[PDB]
């Protein structure tokens, strides 16, 4: 007995009752009629659909065991087979995620914490952003090489100089393998999969491209093997190589070449992209709400000062700042669906009874746009992320990483990017906008998996 949903047609389930285009919008609609927690059919797969913070927390914390499972989707394991940690399940994801999850905490890899890649990174950014001498430009690419760098400077050992050929096209790569996966079709494929059938030239374009990333990544790996210092680890990829040497006499380890390659590549994947929007949006933000950017640059300049370059302690003593990053991530409502789950056996929840197996939906737009925790849940306000004396005022309903057992694997770093990116450059330049402010939109076009904020130019004017 799953829980309740609109009426599904024999073969195509609900799938013409629902804008691909919006799906989110589609399901709070449907929230309006059924309720919390209801089943809608993609084909012939039903979805349970959790909206609302009593809905998405009783799911994944509460009930987090059964539904920490990955929402399998046959183009996730032609890719990845089930290796890695996205789209992994069971022993081999548990394994994966606890060994991923202590070799990415600050200092979980070496004497060199993974901060100090992070600022190095917001420090090549800066230098980049100088060099578009204060003209206008669309901050796009060059926004999105620094959380590519991150992940390479975590995984490889030393980041790459932009103008390296290696770096530009692993990443161009990554960028195209994005800009195709996130399209709306993508998520009709999945539920109809002869569908791909339409679609060979895409097709075999993404995987030629996870071809040459997967192939390229082995070649790193026998570089890291040849010169393993057992006793300090460069990177992720020294560490999970210590690991393997260890589990060396079990044939069931998890640790073996495969999921290294995989894992590397669903950290790029995890980590790139999402970090490059957010500071997109982040930017874009700043630059609409001027007054917001200027109490950031006098936080800034009161905590950090002109003469060092920001660092994670400082995000202690900048309340304003922090509730700025929160809103940024809260408004930019980067996975509006979250992503989806599947829970792992037969599940009871409330008076309905969901069958392991079942594809799950955690709405995560409609926590963070909860109007009661977030008054005028819809306007950039660092104010939903304060109290009364200028103080951060945390909240439960922040959730733009998920929650429970799959909570982003890489929340930590996510935030650090964001922390230290931003500050690093609003400290160096400021925000010029070519156009009139009040042209400036902000609407996300919300098409397909990951929300994008609308295209817009910049210019990064040197401070003096
Ligand atoms: C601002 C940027 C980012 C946001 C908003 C974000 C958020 C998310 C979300 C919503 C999920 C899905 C959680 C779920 O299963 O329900 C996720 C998963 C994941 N993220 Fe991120 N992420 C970002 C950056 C990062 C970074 C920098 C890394 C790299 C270390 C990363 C690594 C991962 C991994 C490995 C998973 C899969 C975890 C699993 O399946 O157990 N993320 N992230
Ligand atoms: C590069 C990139 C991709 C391809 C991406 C996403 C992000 C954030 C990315 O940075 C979000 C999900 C989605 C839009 C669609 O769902 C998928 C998520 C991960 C994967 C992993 C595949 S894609 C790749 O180049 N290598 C992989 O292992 C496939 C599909 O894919
Ligand atoms: C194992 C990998 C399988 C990948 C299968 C991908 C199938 C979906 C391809 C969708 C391509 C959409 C192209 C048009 C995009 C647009 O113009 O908006």
């Amino acid at each position: 007995k799953l829980p309740p949903g609109p009426t599904p047609l024999p073969i195509i389930g609900n799938m013409l009752q629902i804008d691909v285009k919006d799906i989110c919008k589609s399901f709070t609609n449907f929230s309006k009629v059924y309720g919390p927690v209801f089943t809608v059919y993609f084909g012939m797969n039903p979805i349970v659909v959790f909206h609302g913070y009593e809905a998405v927390k009783e799911a994944l914390i509460d009930n987090g065991e059964e539904f920490s499972g990955r929402g399998n989707s046959p183009i996730s394991q032609r890719i990845t087979k089930g290796l890695g940690i996205i789209s992994s399940n069971g022993k081999r994801w548990k394994e994966i995620r606890r060994f991923s999850l202590t070799t990415l905490r600050n200092f979980g890899m070496g004497k060199r914490s993974i901060e100090d890649r992070v600022q190095e990174e917001a420090h090549c950014l800066v230098e980049e952003l100088r060099k578009t001498k204060a003209s206008p430009c669309d901050p796009t690419f060059i926004l999105g090489c620094a959380p590519c760098n991150v992940i390479c400077s975590v995984v490889f050992q030393k980041r790459f100089d932009y103008k390296d050929q290696n770096f530009l096209t692993l990443m161009k790569r990554f960028n195209e393998n994005f800009r195709i996966l996130n399209s709306p079709w993508i998520q009709v494929c999945n539920n109809f999969p002869l569908l791909i059938d339409c679609f060979p030239g895409t097709h075999n374009k993404v995987l030629k491209n996870v071809a040459l990333t997967r192939s390229y990544i082995r070649e790193k790996v026998k570089e890291h093997q040849a010169s393993l210092d057992v006793n300090n680890p460069r990177d992720f990829i020294d560490c999970f190589l210590i690991k393997m040497e260890q589990e060396k006499d079990n044939q069931k380890s998890e640790f073996n070449i495969e999921n290294l390659v995989g894992t590397v590549a669903d950290l790029f994947v995890a980590g790139t992209e999402t970090t490059s929007t957010t500071l997109r949006y982040g930017l874009l933000l700043l630059l609409k709400h001027p007054e917001v950017t200027a109490k950031v640059q006098e936080e800034i300049d009161h905590v950090i000062g002109r003469h060092r370059s920001p660092c994670m302690q400082d995000r202690s003593h900048m309340p304003y700042t922090d509730a700025v990053v929160h809103e940024i991530q809260r408004y930019s409502d980067l996975v509006p669906t979250g992503v989806p789950h599947a829970v792992t056996t037969d599940t009871k929840f409330r008076n309905y009874l969901i069958p392991k197996g079942t594809t799950i939906m955690a709405l995560l737009t409609s926590v963070l746009h909860d109007d009661k925790e977030f008054p005028n849940p819809n306007i950039f306000d660092p104010g939903h992320f304060l109290d009364k004396n200028g103080n951060f005022k945390k909240s439960d309903y922040f959730m733009p990483f998920s929650a429970g057992k799959r909570i982003c694997a890489g929340e930590g770093l996510a935030r650090m990017e964001l922390f230290l990116f931003l500050t690093t450059i609003l400290q160096n330049f400021n925000l010029k906008s070519v156009d009139d402010l009040k042209n400036l939109n902000t609407t996300a076009v919300t098409k397909g998996i990951v929300s994008l904020p609308p295209s817009y130019q910049i210019c990064f004017i040197p401070v003096h």
